[PDB]
């Protein structure tokens, strides 16, 4: 549902900057669209035929950036917008990127291992020409993973020599960066340091009901955890617990890790995950699924915050009965940035040749998302709107002032 | 226009006192490539006009060459030759990586709408995008530019070479300047006064100050002396000048400049003629606007125990002399002004490693710049048995003759 | 010489880690062999023709380097296993490179310096197009130094632009780096601290030996005696020195660079060079020749630590002799790797166009000495093994592993 979200976000967000309209349509414009021809050989030698494609929507603030999706459902408009996501993602948090998206239209549990790489470096070896460490880094995707960035990695190479930093997510071994899997995680939680700040609290004073326990999930719960605040409820699809003095989310990951379940922790209290959402708490972190804040249970919700992790979790219903009820809510695009930032991080230790350590990481994780923050802010003082819109007017104005700096004569 | 001849007489003195061979001296002055190329635009209304660009690529013996894109009507070669030889000894001074440059288009940009100065600016970079680049010649503002032109020539020679935010520096902090920039010249004029001072045993609050220019030079300038405990008793604008004997309130100053203020009307001091600035009774004097203001008449009636020389050029030879047997100390525009240039060095170093750096972590690397340059420039002098002046010529003269020497002469 | 112990530990640290003899096999071929013809004139105008030469082992971990030898003396088989040297040794620490090696067979003797700056300048316009800053990276050897460095640096940037990077062991000038000339003997006394901290003890507490008294040995005993350790005694080739209570190493270095022979010095009594190796220490560090530690002497040896500081010190009966007795051997492939380490931080500070100061390169130094040792150390552990296996396993399997990541499709 990133398609109706997105357009939304940019139509609202462009009528509050006032966006001339000829510029506003050269914005929505890609700068570029590819489809390719990807044929190899099977294993058994008889041929498959794929389309490969690469969106690449907009690269005035620097190289585009975006992932690869092995996925058979390829719908043009939807891959526009998420490319086009990017673009608005990427300047809300100040990263010298532009939004590029592509994939390839097959269904991977059809391909053997073997024929996963062949169909890598196929692609690779269509597009080479038109990516690269300054002009377009991929990245994982539904469907890949770092050991298709290691086959892109080592196909592009052939055509342009050794370049770490043409994708990212990589394997450690070839270049990729210390604290990639946290970092989603962690960055929801350092923004939500500097949201609580605003008002002189800390993650030590709240209690926190959290909605899925994926990858985001489980780091951001182990984060709140390790700073001092009480987790009271964790859901995913299965099962769900509870526990009012907070739930050891240490022995909670011990317990998930050894193949447990959520219902059968003894650190807690089985409870009907289709409560999470109302559940009584302070904070409350939908991470699975988006849609799920609508306005039949927009009412019910008893949590002051929402930290949006997973992407579009509040429909625009919800999005006003929480606002009424005076309810903050903190943005997906900004929230959940923190794995674009350091996927950025690894660009920038590949450029530089030498690798940092997880300290300096998170080190400059914090500074990237504490200083997103302040700049949201301050954007709500200017436009007097809420976060959600401080943070797409910020992004929005930022790719429209670079685009006019730069000009528009041949 | 005394670069010309000022960065002549420097050269040979230094070279004499080096002792460089003559064949060596020879080559060194030889610029690596001249370049001259037809620049010819459409007008708005669709006729032609028709310019003539350049660039003079000195010396790149330390690294790519480095130098300013003047839009100007006047483009005498022999004038233009030396600014970009000034280069190559002034980034050798302070130890930057690069060799001297400057270019630039024969126009006057008053004539030009601001789309015909953009058209202009790319069909230029068009021209030249195969002899600059990151490690081959990185331009720069100057006269009749600014940080607009720059990014016109990032966005033009990008389409030849792919995204290549180091190619030019200046650029706008939204593509890629550096934090700092624009106080890096004023303050780096403190950070080198700082240095000279501490071989005294004194510091910026124990003198009196009294600074010509109130321009982008000289504002910073006076409020870095002025966050240092420095007394400012008087500043000369090009309209006005003010007074204080006990200090201007350099803060309130700016802002009454910033609300449009002229100098001589700031309530928290008195008037002065803006044409005796220069012979106040001062302990530190620095020129900041105008050069060539001191000569032979102004020299035995100036007071001041040290000139810091912020802007280019102000001292003229023969009031080098009066004033060096009065016992008059002169830090070396070539060395005290090299801020600029140095943090447009960082500014590449940012773009080169994909990361911006704060302005906490610019200014640490320009004081740290600017220090060790003082440092080695007073090493010279007492190798060499001269002042600070040819400290700074034989520091950089030397190390672009090292450089060249190292790298040998066979095909 | 080095071709045996190489060839000897690849095949014990194989076994351990039972490598596909197939990747093996792989492994064992290099990258790709050169030779081209290098004619000039001599300074009175007649020509000279030499073979070049360049041998590139492996790249799977990044680009090659190693160095290029100006020497009449061609053995490829040892050309070969030099080569393959370098690319275990740079997985060793943990270093993005594989390893190369290269030269002309010529007799620099014979050659003005006019003349040696044309066969470098042809030596390199033979070879631009197969080296460079992400694909292979040049260093000096025996016959070649800085001003070498300098030539192929000049002569290269005429094909590819200015490029620092593509050469270490430059000028400072040219872009150098500085703490080059300490940095394997500092590195030696680092990975000596790193061992005792796993025993609980400082280089105070012990007694040291040290056998040869050139680059390593002088900067190793001036490391030593700054952290308190004592050094009792030290050979060079025309003698040696003893003192109980600990050889003043500062005052040591004065006499040594007044052309004042070992022996003659004031602060300790003359010991005979040919029981430096039997003297009674804690800790034994040949610094001059390999194989001193042979069946013969091996039962002899009192001291309970040997740091190979030199290439190949102890044979393999030795080895073995030593094992049996109590004594750690801090292998020659980890310990003495400072050296290689600071040429990589040289080519990291070309890369990022600005250079740091000495302080920051001991300090990166000590952070890399001191992963490698503990990541030896996890090693030793998995395959219960001496730490010259754990060494060998560690960068055998990292460039196995980076090569299998890779992959083998077209
Ligand atoms: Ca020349
Ligand atoms: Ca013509
Ligand atoms: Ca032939
Ligand atoms: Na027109
Ligand atoms: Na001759």
């Amino acid at each position: 549902n990133a398609l109706v979200a997105t357009n939304r976000n940019f139509q609202r967000a462009s009528r509050i900057l006032g966006l001339d309209s000829k510029l506003e349509k050269s914005l929505l414009i890609p700068y570029r669209e590819i489809k390719v021809e990807c044929t190899i050989p099977k294993d058994d030698g008889s041929l498959v035929s794929y389309v490969g494609f690469r969106i690449q929507h907009d690269n005035a603030r620097g190289p585009m950036k975006g992932g690869i999706r092995y996925h058979p459902e390829v719908d043009p408009d939807e891959v526009n917008a998420l490319a086009q996501l990017m673009t608005w993602k990427t300047a809300v948090v100040d990263i010298p990127y532009g939004g590029a998206k592509g994939g390839i239209g097959c269904n991977p549990k059809d391909l053997s291992i073997s024929e996963l790489e062949r169909l890598t470096r196929v692609f690779t070896q269509k597009i080479h020409d038109l990516i690269g460490i300054h002009r377009d880094v991929p990245a994982p995707d539904m469907g890949t993973n770092s050991q298709t960035m290691a086959w892109i990695l080592d196909e592009y190479s052939k055509f342009h020599g050794h370049s770490p930093a043409v994708v990212t997510g990589k394997p450690i071994d070839l270049g990729g960066s210390l604290g990639r899997e946290a970092a989603t995680g962690l960055g929801v939680v350092f923004a939500t340091e500097a949201l609580f700040a605003e008002y002189g609290k800390s993650i030590s004073d709240m209690t926190f009901a959290i909605q899925g326990f994926g990858n985001v999930g489980t780091w951001a719960a182990k984060a709140i955890f390790e700073r001092g605040g009480k987790v009271v409820a964790v859901s995913d699809i299965n099962g769900a617990i509870s526990n009012p003095n907070g739930i050891d989310i240490a022995a909670l990951l011990k317990h998930k890790a050894g193949n447990g379940s959520l219902k059968d922790f003894s650190g807690g209290d089985a409870m009907n995950p289709n409560d999470l959402l109302v559940h009584d708490c302070d904070v409350l972190i939908p991470c699975a699924l988006g849609g799920v804040l609508n306005k039949e249970n927009a009412n019910d919700v008893k949590a002051k915050f929402i930290i949006e992790a997973a992407n579009h979790p509040t429909d625009p219903d919800a999005d006003e009965i929480l606002s009424k009820k005076g309810v903050i809510i903190l943005p997906d695009v900004y929230a959940n940035a923190g794995g674009v930032t350091v996927s950025y991080f690894e660009w920038v230790q590949n450029i530089q040749g030498f690798m940092w350590d997880e300290e300096k990481v998170n080190q400059e994780l914090k500074r990237y998302m504490t200083k997103a923050f302040n700049d949201i802010k301050a954007n709500c003082k200017t436009h007097n709107c809420d976060l959600r819109m401080g943070a797409f007017t910020l992004g929005l104005n930022r790719v429209a002032r670079a685009t006019l700096l730069r000009g528009w004569e041949a």
